C-alpha cells in the first residue's frame, strides 16, 4: 500500500532520487513530507531555485508525527541510531515512484504545475 506525498527538494535530491528509485537521506536523516501532498504546505519555507516534487513511498514508511505533516526516518537520523540502540531493525529508506515535479519557487513566488 502506497501513499502520495510533497516535498520541496533541491535538484540535486531531484536527480538523485530519479536516478536511485529510492528516497534520498536527508543531511539530518530525517526526510519530513506534506502528507497528503500539496505544494502549499510548506511553500512558504521553501527555497528560491526549490522544486516541488511528489512522489510514492510504502505507506508503512512513514513515521507518526502528531503533525500535519508526515516524516521518513533514515539509518543515521536521530531516530534510526535509537532504534539501533533498542534492537530495532535499521531503518531504510524506502523506493519512490511516480515521481513528477509539480512546481517550482522562483523569485519568492509559488508556481503550480
Ligand atoms: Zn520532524
Ligand atoms: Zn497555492
Ligand atoms: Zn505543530
Ligand atoms: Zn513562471
Ligand atoms: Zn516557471
Amino acid at each position: 500500500s502506497t501513499a502520495t506525498v510533497g516535498r520541496w527538494m533541491g535538484p540535486a535530491e531531484y536527480q538523485q532520487m530519479l536516478d536511485t528509485g529510492t528516497v534520498v537521506q536527508s543531511s539530518t536523516g530525517t526526510t519530513h513530507v506534506a502528507y497528503p501532498a500539496d505544494i502549499d504546505a510548506f511553500g512558504k519555507q521553501a527555497k528560491n531555485g526549490a522544486m516541488y516534487v511528489e512522489f510514492d513511498v510504502p505507506e508503512k514508511s512513514l513515521v507518526p508525527t502528531n503533525e500535519g505533516w508526515a516524516k521518513i526516518v533514515g539509518p543515521d537520523s536521530i531516530e534510526g541510531r535509537l532504534a539501533k540502540r533498542k534492537g530495532l531493525p535499521v531503518p531504510e529508506m524506502p523506493t519512490a515512484e511516480n515521481i513528477t515535479v509539480r512546481g517550482e519557487k522562483i523569485n519568492g513566488e509559488v508556481e503550480a504545475k
